[PDB]
């Protein structure tokens, strides 16, 4: 199996600046090469190291032939640097960013934004991470050598073309269940080995597919310990036998390296229309871990990290957000589905504008509404009226999940989220905006199905 790629980790310069180029090369997967995107490199790109309280700025060079915008996902940054649709980068220009950075540490990431082409862009390769540092994370010993023992895993599906080339579309199928492959990657890579050190491992795991949800497990059932959600650290380890993970949701996970036995990460078949398809119907693997005897002293710790308590609902601000798919994209997507894969497509369970909040399609000049700047919100998002899959993503915040689609949040889920999910019914985020965005670079709330944002369903606001 080829080595697992570990993405460089990327810090500041003498002068506290970083530089990335968003470039077209190219990757070979299985055997074909395929035009590719990445930053500084063809495929995926950097993982970005901060520093809570300590500023640092990034110059984007934007050398594809077409626009692109740099979106920090999970970063509490004003809206002038959060690089939604309204952060153009021209083809050919250079755009500078000042990123102050204050919250706990965390794994975040960055992507395109570009309006209505979010989808093809990270499918063509653009993506990368944020390792965000404080002064408690370090003092956990958890397993910190980035690349042996502290490994980023960026699982991504693709599907390809006869002639090897990327086969991305945003068409009426796509549109309504997204963007999906039959090849998996992990950090650009096929089926790729890790060696890790006896002891403990740990995993950054970032769910990077457009439309794909996932759930980790291990091959021989061993258990992982959740350390961290998208904002950050838990208040304790929760230990799991396996982890759904929604697209654009990061978890840190450790695992134990007990004996010399090589055994997998996989992901398990989910309960998403067209996700259990072959080879998707099966566990599938992910990366093959092999047990190598060099030095590690990464530990798990009993107690993590201490979360503020959840705010008190009096007099909070509600915001109604109802998710939306226009009826005739549901049954001509549905339609595609059946015809393409048949009876299959259903296993475990304008279209441009036909995806929809509060009854909008995405409009990039008009704000849904100004939020309050450090006060928390209940944002109420409501997926009832349809049966698809919405990973809710909120920029400029991370929040609590006061309810997630019916129920309280799982524990794993409890603490510190930039994404709730949504699936026929509805979910309350408990939300504060710690920075400003005004109409010119307004914040985005969407789906993080990247088709379904891409054909509406997103809105801006405004702080
Ligand atoms: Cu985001
Ligand atoms: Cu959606
Ligand atoms: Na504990």
């Amino acid at each position: 199996r080829p080595t697992l790629p570990i993405p460089d980790l990327l810090t500041t310069d003498a002068r506290n600046r970083i530089q990335l180029t968003i470039g077209a090369g190219q990757s070979t997967f299985g055997g074909k090469t395929a035009t590719t995107w990445g930053y500084n490199g063809n495929l995926l790109g950097p993982a970005v190291k901060l520093q809570r309280g300590k500023a640092v700025t990034v110059d984007i060079y934007n050398q594809l032939t077409e626009e692109t915008t740099l979106h920090w996902h999970g970063l509490e940054v004003p809206g002038e640097v959060d690089g939604g649709p309204q952060g153009i980068i021209p083809p050919g220009g250079k755009r500078s960013v000042t990123l102050n950075v204050d919250q706990p540490a965390a794994t975040c990431w960055f992507h395109p934004h570009q309006h209505g082409k979010t989808g093809r862009q990270v499918a063509m390769g653009l993506a990368g991470l944020v390792v965000i540092e404080d002064d408690e994370i370090l003092k956990l010993m958890l397993p910190k050598q980035w690349g042996i023992d502290d490994v980023p895993v960026i699982v991504q599906d693709k599907k390809f073309s006869a002639d090897g080339q990327i086969d991305y579309q945003l068409d009426v199928m796509t549109a309504a269940v997204g963007w999906f492959g039959d090849t998996l990657l992990t950090n650009g890579a096929i089926y790729p080995q890790h060696a890790a050190p006896r002891g403990w491992l740990r995993l950054r795991l970032l769910n990077g597919c457009n439309a794909r949800s996932l759930n980790f497990a291990t091959s021989d059932n061993r258990p992982l310990y959740v350390i961290a959600s998208d904002g950050g650290l838990l208040p304790e380890p929760v230990k799991v036998s396996e982890l759904p993970v929604l697209m654009g949701e990061r978890f840190e996970v450790l695992v134990e390296v007990n004996d010399n036995k090589p055994f997998d990460l996989v992901t398990l078949p989910v309960s998403q229309m067209g996700m259990a398809i072959a080879p998707f119907d099966k566990p599938h693997p992910v990366m093959r871990i092999q047990p190598i005897a060099i030095s590690a002293s990464g530990a798990l710790p009993d107690t993590l990290s201490s979360l503020p308590a959840l705010p008190s609902l009096e007099g909070l601000t509600v915001r109604k957000l109802q998710l939306s798919m226009d009826p005739m994209l549901d049954m001509m997507g549905m339609q595609m589905l059946m015809e393409k894969y048949g009876d299959q497509a259903m296993a475990g369970m304008d279209f441009h504008h036909a995806n929809k909040i509060n009854g909008q399609a995405f409009d990039m000049n008009k704000p849904m509404f100004a939020a309050a700047k450090g006060q928390y919100e209940r944002w109420v998002i409501s997926g009832v009226g349809d049966m698809m899959l919405h990973p809710f993503h909120i920029h400029g915040t991370q929040f609590r999940i006061l309810s997630e689609n019916g129920k309280p949040p799982a524990a794993h889920r409890a603490g510190w989220k930039d994404t709730v999910k949504v699936e026929g019914n509805v979910s309350e985020v408990l939300v504060k905006f710690n920075h400003d965005a005004p109409k010119e670079h307004a914040y985005m709330a969407h789906c993080h199905l990247l088709e379904h944002e891409d054909t509406g369903m997103m809105l801006g606001f405004t702080v």
